[PDB]
């Protein structure tokens, strides 16, 4: 699999981060992100990335040692860590094809996991809107203990 960069935006307060919402298979939530071009630096392939889907441009902002990379299934996805992003900032897709919708969420409020079905008496894990954040939240909740308190 080709690795994916993107960006874990938070607000001035820390509480809230942005996600968006694509369509069809990508249907759900999740940080914005995308798949590198071939020849393409990974701090580069995340300002684009983002710049695309959500109308901001990280590339002042980007710092290099602060980021959460996880390998889901043998695909690399890097999330480069954004803070103090206004929360008035006026975000706008370019690519309105591909997003639905974008929004701040509380990170307190957002699951660290999905549920399973034992109150059914059924294997796996039911469906829930944010399964492709999901993973990144107990350790960007880590990471902010570690890098503020
Ligand atoms: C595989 C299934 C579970 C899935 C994956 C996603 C998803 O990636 N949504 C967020 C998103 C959408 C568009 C975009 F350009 C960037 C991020 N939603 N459902």
């Amino acid at each position: 699999g080709v690795p994916t960069y993107g960006a874990i935006i938070l607000d001035e307060t820390l509480e809230n981060v942005l996600l968006v919402q694509g369509y069809l298979a990508k249907s759900g939530w999740g940080f914005p992100k995308g798949k590198v071009n071939k020849e393409e630096a990974p701090h580069d392939c995340a300002a684009r990335e983002v710049f695309e889907e959500t109308g901001f441009d990280i590339k002042d902002y980007i710092c290099k040692d602060d980021y959460i990379e996880l390998r889901i299934n043998d695909q690399l996805a890097r999330l480069y860590i954004i803070p103090g992003i206004p929360k008035d900032t006026k975000f706008n897709p370019k690519t309105r094809r591909e997003i639905r919708n974008i929004e701040w969420f509380s990170i307190e409020k957002l699951p660290c996991h999905r549920n399973d079905m034992t109150p059914k008496s059924k294997l796996g894990l039911a469906p829930n809107k944010f399964f492709m954040a999901i993973p990144f939240i107990r350790p960007l909740r880590d990471w902010l203990s570690r890098r503020f308190g």
